[PDB]
């Protein structure tokens, strides 16, 4: 019994022409009496045909995996266009199909606020830089920290929160080493989605 | 016929005066098949301290049946594992399914509140932040108080492992600006086994 598993472009892909969004159809536990699948595309009720669909692989359970690749447009994603994978096999009674789309809502411009570390975290080894980001709609987002230029890599973005008033929160907290912060630095907080001027901005922080 | 268990919920375990109660849960019950069994086994050792729930009506007609079980709290704290054991006449097998609490020693989290942002003053209502880090296990529970009284308009972040191996989080609680400005203090109470009484508590206030 195959099953079958849709997953949408990540969220950067879709906010900039530099990159290529894409929709990936995975089908797993391919029996081996029956390995032959089809792959059926449709964007919103009508079939698509450029579909590139690599060949199957025989994953150590004996079980044979397809995967189908379709390439999306950067505006029909953040239209909200359903796009459905249709997957059929002889061991299967009725073909499998999933659909994923972005989230309906209108679009919600987040705000981006930069907090100062805490006076009690002055004493210790180390120094918490917090980035706020509220009010965003929908969840697909991206949030990344750099300092003159330079990328930083010590931070961990938490996940998006519901909140009260239908929107979507997160935060996303840097660790930088208290010489640093000490010495007057300019840290800024870049955040990129869509309900923002060109997909971005950031705000700096210092002390 | 799914099996599937769930741990007490973190402020349980952390009071005397509250129950742990961890649930077994039971789903895709049998249309025809009747009597879903129980059994209980603690470390090895059978209890009978369940409490089975009758079943409800599903709307794709697969009801539910679940069992109760009320554990110690230093029993859970101390990582005693526990075993739901289910039968039916539709399972060849007696699925098992055990859980207990993260191993590891406790670390205890550091509570600082944070200020809202200097671009946040012009907008009617303004974020409370409070940060939660470097505690383990990521089981943990945490309120907003004001005066004495549970302020209730926050949402919690799930915990995010750090980069340590530790875990983090932060809860918002928004609140009007006419009350920031006038010097009100807001606590941020945060309670986990690594604190003595397993409970702390940081003030906010304008200053
Ligand atoms: C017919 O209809 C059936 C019922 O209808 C329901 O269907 C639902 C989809 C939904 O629409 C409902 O509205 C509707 O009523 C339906 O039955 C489904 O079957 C599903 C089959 O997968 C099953 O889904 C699983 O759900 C669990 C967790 O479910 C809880 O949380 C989610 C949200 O997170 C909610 O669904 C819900 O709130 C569930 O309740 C939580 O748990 C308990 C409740 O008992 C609460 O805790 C207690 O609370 C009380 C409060 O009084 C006490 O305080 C007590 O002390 C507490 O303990 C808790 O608060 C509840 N809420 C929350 C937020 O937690 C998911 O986790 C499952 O995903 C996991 O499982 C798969 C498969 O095993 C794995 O891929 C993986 O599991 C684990 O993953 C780990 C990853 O790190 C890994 O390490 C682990 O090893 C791995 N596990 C194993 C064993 O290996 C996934 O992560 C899964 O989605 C539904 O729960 C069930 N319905 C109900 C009501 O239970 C039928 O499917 C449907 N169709 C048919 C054909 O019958
Ligand atoms: C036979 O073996 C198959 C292959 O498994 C491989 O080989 C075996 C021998 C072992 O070595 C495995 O470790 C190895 O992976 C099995 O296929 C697996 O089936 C299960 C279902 O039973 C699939 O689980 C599902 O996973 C979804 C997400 O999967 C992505 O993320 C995984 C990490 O979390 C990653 O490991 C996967 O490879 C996959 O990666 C994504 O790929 C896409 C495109 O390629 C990328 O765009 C993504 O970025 C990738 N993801 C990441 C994180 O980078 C889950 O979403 C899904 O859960 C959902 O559905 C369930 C209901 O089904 C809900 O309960 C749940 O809440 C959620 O909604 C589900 O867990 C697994 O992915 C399959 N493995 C692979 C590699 O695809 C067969 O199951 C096995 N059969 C038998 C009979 O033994």
């Amino acid at each position: 019994g195959p099953s079958v598993f849709l997953f949408p472009p990540k969220p950067k892909d879709t906010l900039m022409i530099s990159r290529t969004p894409e929709v990936t159809c995975v089908v797993v536990d391919v029996s081996h009496e029956d390995p032959e699948v089809k792959f059926n595309w449709y964007v919103d009720g009508v079939e698509v045909h450029n579909a590139k669909t690599k060949p199957r692989e025989e994953q150590y359970n004996s079980t044979y995996r397809v995967v189908s690749v379709l390439t999306v447009l950067h505006q029909d994603w953040l239209n909200g266009k359903e796009y459905k994978c249709k997957v059929s096999n002889k061991a299967l009674p009725a073909p499998i199909e999933k659909t994923i789309s972005k989230a309906k809502g209108q679009p919600r411009e987040p705000q981006v606020y930069t907090l100062p570390p805490s006076r009690d975290e002055l004493t210790k080894n180390q120094v918490s830089l917090t980035c706020l980001v509220k009010g965003f709609y929908p969840s697909d987002i991206a949030v990344e920290w750099e300092s003159n230029g330079q990328p930083e890599n010590n931070y961990k973005t938490t996940p998006p929160v519901l909140d009260s008033d239908g929107s979507f929160f997160l935060y996303s907290k840097l660790t930088v080493d208290k010489s640093r912060w000490q010495q007057g630095n300019v840290f800024s907080c870049s955040v990129m989605h869509e309900a923002l001027h060109n997909h971005y901005t950031q705000k700096s922080l210092s002390l």
